């Protein structure tokens, strides 16, 4: 089977700007860096920033709903939202779904999200107000 | 402090096709499904397939290097590769490294990867044969 996510690779246009953002702003730990990439960790997750000649800034109106969500502790959600806003981050969605969620772009427009709450919590919420046609696989 | 990846959401064009691919072919466990999405897991990873009116198939040469790598056991790599090849999966890249990596597309073109090996293993391989400009953070 697929055991887990091995690593997330994001195409970037300016490695220096991207490392600053992911390592200093978002606080990921930096393990290695070379001319055209960087390896970082977020918890267990291996995140690779990869220089790609073809990458440009992609505004949120062009890119679709594909996005990457990172877990924050409940008491950390507010101060981290605040830190991101003050850094002038672009908000791509207002929150309306289950749990504190905060939606912001990376320096190349990768759609990011801060989120408090597991899948278990989302499933719990969906048991009470199901989405249209919802079917839970545990039958 | 972001604590971990919370979930990966992929925009899809055809939820039925995508669920079949992710759940049946790739074998992720399905937890829930509704009219415009599904929730699956891959180990500790929450994966959400989300129907998006704006999503079409994106040819691998039209999208950049952004990709999602998934861990497989070493004994699982070859047989999983061939099972994917036999299913008519598209290969978007030749593995030119010395590690085990298989590059393939989901039904909408999301770039995925089977990979054997940890960050620690890549690093150790990089110490032996470093990339240009390589800096290793272990050096205070």
């Amino acid at each position: 089977m697929l055991q887990s996510l091995n690593h997330l690779t994001l195409a970037v246009s300016d490695l220096q700007k991207s490392v600053t953002f992911w390592h200093e702003l978002l606080g990921l730990t930096l393990h290695a860096r070379w001319n055209t990439g960087a390896y970082l960790t977020c918890g267990d997750l291996w995140v690779c920033l990869s220089y790609d000649e073809a990458r440009q800034y992609v505004p949120p109106q062009e890119s679709d709903y594909t996005h990457y969500a990172f877990t924050v502790a409940e008491e950390d959600f507010e101060p981290l939202s605040q830190r991101l806003e003050q850094a002038g981050v672009t908000i791509w969605k207002q929150n309306k779904s289950e749990g504190a969620s905060f939606y912001f772009l990376d320096p190349d427009g990768h759609k990011l999200e801060l989120h408090v709450g597991s899948l278990a919590a989302r499933l719990a919420a969906c048991r009470e107000k199901p989405y249209a046609g919802m079917v839970f696989t545990s039958d």
